């Protein structure tokens, strides 16, 4: 499957209970494979849980994956970078991240 959807594959791996949402605990466990600091992952979680419900839907989780890629590229998150990933078609250019599984 050379064109396999890696965002979807990560969503399915992260969603341990199959309820179609990524819970806080599921995100903590999944992103332990990201190589990022807990401070950065906290900021990504906050930015991604747009409804403040404690769960990420698919869109929210894919956006958290995009922010993880930017952080793995050693770019400092700025308000402009965050908005570019969350609210503009620049998001489509961001690869899925590398996650140790
Ligand atoms: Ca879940
Ligand atoms: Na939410």
């Amino acid at each position: 499957n050379p064109n396999m959807d890696q965002f979807e594959a990560y969503f399915k791996r992260a969603d341990l209970d199959g309820d179609g949402r990524i819970s806080g605990a599921e995100a903590v466990g999944f992103f332990q494979g990201s190589g990022l600091s807990k401070q950065v992952l906290a900021q990504i979680w906050s930015l991604s849980d747009r409804s403040h419900s404690g769960f990420l839907d698919r869109q929210n989780f894919y956006n958290s994956l995009r922010l993880v890629t930017v952080a793995q590229s050693k770019r400092d998150l700025t308000p402009e970078i965050v908005n570019a990933a969350l609210n503009t078609p620049a998001a489509a250019k961001i690869p899925p991240p590398k996650i140790n599984l």
